[PDB]
């Protein structure tokens, strides 16, 4: 209730038949992941994002349908300025679509890579984005949800670079947040996942680890995994710095002119604490929030 039920044919119309050319070149395609492709549309003068779900990795039709249903359930329960907003969906015929308010600055991942020639994010803007993302995760944890896929591709940016958490298809309710459960279907993005999540545990503490990797992407402007890089995994720079083979200053994004040592070391210190290999030693999201607020004094 509150979401609009669209026919598939209407969404076909407003995306120019899911036009696959990039938006940068006059098409409708904005991005994609393991569970679908996101297209730009216009519905009744409103710019929208339309995610058409697909098995882009190996996933059953039934699992896809459960992710669709979970997205709608979380978005029905959770409204917050640091979460994306669902307008509607379509489930008639074979295809599943979710329709959202459009995010004019795309994904934090794309902005950190300056995809399509966008200017590099200032350190000032990076600090505000880290704070907003932590406020969104805090709202989810306060509402007894575990996200399970926190990463820079799932943190979107509006016209004022307000951070919005997206993609609740893998989210799980936690019984009063305290109690860890096991699953036999291990999901998430390997380069972001806590060790316990890679073993099948489900706990909000795994969201904190993944957020640590996002903070390193913000500091460095490097992707979480790059097969043509040493180290391949960004989280391994933590070990390089701990074993004084390197310093955070060796990894700071060069595409900024406003990064002071003090606030960069403060953000690195939050990231380092989030990336504790032992889940019980990680700060909770409320502490992460406080540390990121103290960082900008
Ligand atoms: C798909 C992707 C990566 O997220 C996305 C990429 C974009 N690129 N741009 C360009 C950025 C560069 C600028 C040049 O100045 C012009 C526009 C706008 C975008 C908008 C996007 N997403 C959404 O609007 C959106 C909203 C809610 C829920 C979701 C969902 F869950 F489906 F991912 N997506
Ligand atoms: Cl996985």
């Amino acid at each position: 209730t509150r979401f609009h039920s669209f026919s598939f044919y209407e969404l076909k119309n407003v995306t120019n038949n899911f036009d696959e050319r990039p938006i940068s070149v006059g098409g409708n395609k904005m991005g994609e992941g393991g569970f679908g492709v996101v297209y730009k549309g216009y519905v009744n003068n409103t710019t929208v994002a339309v995610k058409k779900l697909a098995a882009m990795v190996d996933i059953t039709t039934e699992e896809l349908k459960q992710q669709f249903d979970q997205e709608i359930k979380v978005m029905a329960k959770c409204q917050h300025e640091n979460l994306v907003e669902l307008l509607g969906f379509s489930s008639d015929g074979d295809d599943l679509c979710l329709v959202y308010v459009y995010m004019p600055n795309g994904s934090l991942l794309d902005r950190l890579s300056c995809l399509d020639g966008t200017p590099p994010l200032s350190w000032h803007m990076r600090c505000k984005i880290a704070q907003g993302a932590a406020n969104g995760i805090n709202f989810l944890h306060e509402n007894h949800h575990i996200h399970r896929d926190i990463k820079s591709a799932n943190i979107l940016l509006d016209e004022a670079f307000t951070a919005k958490i997206s993609d609740f298809g893998l989210a799980r309710a936690s019984e009063k947040f305290a109690q860890t459960v096991m699953t036999s279907r291990i999901v998430g993005t390997t380069a972001y996942m806590a060790p316990e999540a890679l073993r099948g545990e489900i706990t909000p503490k795994s969201d904190i680890y993944s957020f640590g990797v996002v903070l390193l992407e913000i500091i460095t402007g490097l992707p979480a995994v790059d097969e043509h890089r040493e180290p391949q995994l960004l989280l391994d720079i933590k070990e390089e710095i701990e074993d004084e083979e390197k310093t955070i200053e060796d990894y700071i994004d060069k595409k900024m002119n406003d990064a002071d040592s003090t606030s960069v070391e403060a953000m690195y210190s939050v990231a380092s604490q989030c990336l504790h290999e032992k889940k019980n030693k990680r700060p909770d999201i409320k502490k992460v929030q406080q540390l990121l607020q103290e960082m900008t004094a």
